[PDB]
């Protein structure tokens, strides 16, 4: 009987999953799609406020898509309890975030753009939806997909338990790449052999320098710490180890730094071996160490019985010690892809639909 | 600005427990406590519905508790959104429920006895709290305490997604002596030793066969099968293998069972030096396979790399795969203690209050 309205901007494959699992949903609130953006160019809607058939949404008649400024407006105009559902990574429309809260628009969204800018950004997203009638912003796919991280981290933080130490495995193409790499066992496989094998997996871009150095990571580590208390400025102000090689970062295409990584698999199988000699394994981590006052991104070391050293293919991992958990909270599971992340989008949209709907 | 009242009952650790995370609570939704049973025969409450100062209830002027129909009338007389914090193991509360839902009344509770009972009683509780008007139920802490458990659970059902097994370790008892009784080295120590140290650690309770019989396991195994759509009639309708030997049971005193067990002690030896010939760790585990149509708890073999052959003492775990997580979402941590299941409850009672305070 409950209704909401949802204004859906999509791209890819995720905004895909998204709308077909909101379909097929069966649910107590209503949900009434009245905006659908298909492209950067195309958006269906009707002046009238009808629901977008999500059967035929592709075929359907599309107008030019508003802008984001006649976007709030149009959904304002229509006098009902609306959601934002922001499926890109749009930067631009991560800058749109403070408008649409106060005009009473809720956001749903697995892009963290706006979430791992500057503080100030993030200061300002969630005082004016603190404020009265500000809109609800989930984000809990914006780190480990549909893993439940986010949502139970704030609800440590709001009744009173103090966070110590967060690890984590936060990059599903960079789990693959170590968890293949580094065991237990010795291994002569090389880094480059299983980048090379990543990128045509599709675990890592045509350009694996873009996933190689830690920048998606170090978002998702912002976004954890800000949550817990440790108020970073941006993901630029600590240290993020690259796992490009610095003598092969001026290269502009993708070809000639695929030709020139081989040259440094030994310096990586010595380290390997370095690590194996002392009984641990290595993982590309991300640390948010209230303990230590410290934020990192990087390769670390793990005992061969420790919970990240028995991850498998590209399985994410988080460790959340606080004060009530000298034992940690430990989570883990599928971090990334298109029907898991859109389930994290969908079941933020559910729970902000149960606060607003009328 | 909006608030909920507030009806709490409770006993022991947990519910003072409860009253402290309550009382230093900085949240936006206020709460307005107008009845504490701060005992089974002394309670808090006022005739205007003055709200019960929680740094003062223990040395304030008490009256007789209300009985449970008369503190429903008490409670739906203020026209306010209520919520009932059930901080106790008392099975006429519980069997209470659908009275209190069906009065408009939420529910928040770590009391697993409403929801691990007949199949009947589970339906008509979620039937009246998903018809007009009826309270919110909310039950995270009944299972795993405040581990998020029972929430990403509900979540991924409500999507869409269709779990397929269900594993886990749900007693923090019971995954000590499993944890200190197997490895994957070589001990000749025996079952009796270890049960003897949790037999006055605190971790088993006076009687050892209150905590070995597995039914405590089987409510919480009950719980997250039902979620998940394997609609099982009662705990006792699923194979439960009993630590406890049958020749055993008919004792009277937990003392006199356990100078006869190391009868068995030989036994348990030659299950637990056997399966590590195999390469395998015993666990008392509880499964949900719907390949196989079939639930169980009681003790599996698991590989040295399996999650549950390392486990920190009494850590629970809960491993939950689906058609949209080949690989399983896993979840560990402390399933049991005082301010875990406090907290379990606080941020259901905030989740609830979200969705119904004005």
């Amino acid at each position: 009987s409950k209704s909401v309205n949802v204004a859906i901007i999509g791209a890819g494959v995720v905004s895909s999953a998204f709308i077909n699992q909101l379909a097929n949903l069966k649910a107590p609130v209503a949900f009434k799609v009245v905006y659908l953006a298909r492209s950067s160019k195309e958006a269906v809607f009707s002046k009238d406020y009808s629901a977008v058939d999500l059967k035929n949404y592709k075929t359907a008649p599309a107008q030019a898509v508003l802008p984001l400024d006649e976007l709030t407006s149009y959904l304002t105009a229509a006098k009902r309890p609306t959601i934002l559902v922001d499926n890109t990574s749009n930067s631009s429309i991560a800058d749109f975030y403070p408008k649409f809260v106060e005009a009473g628009i809720s956001i749903a969204t697995p892009n963290k753009k706006a979430f791992s800018s500057d503080l100030a950004t993030w200061n300002d997203i969630f005082k004016k939806s603190a404020a009265a009638n500000g809109g609800l912003v989930y984000h809990e796919a914006t780190v480990g997909a549909g893993l439940p991280i986010i949502g139970p981290l704030r609800d440590l933080v709001l009744t009173g338990d103090k966070v110590e130490k967060i690890e984590g495995i936060l990059s599903g193409s960079l789990s693959y790449v170590f968890n293949t790499l580094s065991t237990s066992e010795k291994s002569d496989k090389k880094f480059s052999d299983v980048v090379k094998v990543a990128k045509d997996l599709g675990y890592l871009e045509r350009d694996p320098r873009d996933d190689l150095n830690g920048m998606d990571f170090a978002r998702k580590v912002t976004i954890l710490a800000r949550i817990a208390g440790f108020e970073v400025e941006s993901p630029n102000s600590f240290a993020v180890d690259s796992l490009v090689p610095q003598p092969l970062e001026s290269l502009a295409t993708g070809a000639e730094f695929l030709e020139k990584l081989p040259e440094y698999d030994n310096d990586f199988q010595k380290r390997k071996d370095d690590a194996l000699a002392e009984n641990k394994v290595l993982r590309y981590v991300g640390q948010v160490d209230f303990k230590a006052n410290k934020v990192s991104v990087g390769i670390a070391k793990y005992d061969f019985d420790h919970p990240f050293a028995s991850l498998k293919g590209s399985d994410n991992v988080v460790s959340i010690k606080t004060e009530r958990y000298p034992n940690p909270l430990i989570i883990q599971g599928a971090g990334a892809g298109a029907e898991v992340t859109a389930h994290g989008v969908l079941a933020d949209a559910i729970k902000i639909a149960e606060r607003i709907a009328n």
